């Protein structure tokens, strides 16, 4: 029921969904003047190298690459994090044309994508439940703008004419998500939610400072993408992102100074 468009979009989703006002909504702009680098936090741990993608799925609102979360592969530790998080999806966000597209802004200025690595808190044992805790999840987010091709994504790029409409999916295994990162892993991070609906309030956001490149015919790719099922009205799957929220009583950290 919930989107993007004007009906059913982001200025809807409290009606169903309460907790959209709630007290640590994401995204945020992040205002790299107030945050305060923090010299305790530590480096981002990522071990990626045994990890095990599954599928590749268009779920009507973007399309994400799911892996095996059940054991201690793909997982994220250190950081601002107590223990260790296993990756389940990977997903991305995009605007209409390059000057928007990212949920998360840096001193109000949007990028052309935005990229969700979501982890879960092993201590909670499985996803649905690490969702209902206020530590659950750990989303690793990573901003595109358009320049240079990113040789890492073109294997996503070159299969999403398989999954043009919602619910359509494809064997997608043998993905190294090491090819999506950016040199530095310097980030900022803040206590969060979910960006889409049910928005639960469980998310530590570590956003990393660095963009990655990706050229204009891979965003063009994803733009091709339809919200619609098979058949329905075509309605291109562009501008999936939720505006900044208020930070309210919230302190953003960087691990740089
Ligand atoms: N844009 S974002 O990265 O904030 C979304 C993170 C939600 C991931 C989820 B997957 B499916 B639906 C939602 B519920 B359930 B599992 B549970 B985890 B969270
Ligand atoms: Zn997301």
């Amino acid at each position: 029921h919930w989107g993007y468009g004007k009906h059913n979009g982001p200025e809807h989703w409290h009606k169903d969904f309460p907790i959209a006002k709630g007290e640590r909504q994401s995204p945020v702009d992040i205002d790299t003047h107030t945050a305060k680098y923090d010299p305790s936090l530590k480096p981002l741990s990522v071990s990626y190298d045994q990890a095990t993608s599954l599928r590749i799925l268009n779920n009507g609102h973007s399309f994400q690459v799911t892996f095996d979360d059940s054991q201690d592969k793909a997982v994220l530790k250190g950081g601002p994090l107590d223990g260790t998080y296993r990756l389940l999806q990977f997903h991305f966000h995009w605007g209409s044309l390059d000057g928007q597209g990212s949920e998360h802004t840096v001193d109000k200025k949007k990028y052309a994508a935005e990229l969700h690595l979501v982890h879960w808190n092993t201590k909670y044992g499985d996803v649905g439940k690490a969702v209902q805790q206020p530590d659950g999840l750990a989303v690793l987010g990573i901003f595109l703008k358009v320049g240079s091709a990113k040789p890492g994504l073109q294997k996503v790029v070159d299969v999403l004419d398989s999954i043009k409409t919602e619910g359509k999916s494809a064997d997608f295994t043998n993905f190294d998500p090491r090819g999506l990162l950016p040199e530095s892993l310097d980030y900022w991070t803040y206590p969060g939610s979910l960006t889409t609906p049910p928005l639960a309030e469980c998310v530590t956001w570590i956003v990393l400072k660095e963009p990655i490149s990706v050229s204009s015919e891979q965003v063009l790719k994803f733009r091709k993408l339809n919200f619609n099922g098979e058949g329905e009205p075509e309605e291109l799957m562009v501008d999936n992102w939720r505006p900044a929220q208020p930070l309210k009583n919230r302190q953003i950290k960087a691990s740089f100074k």
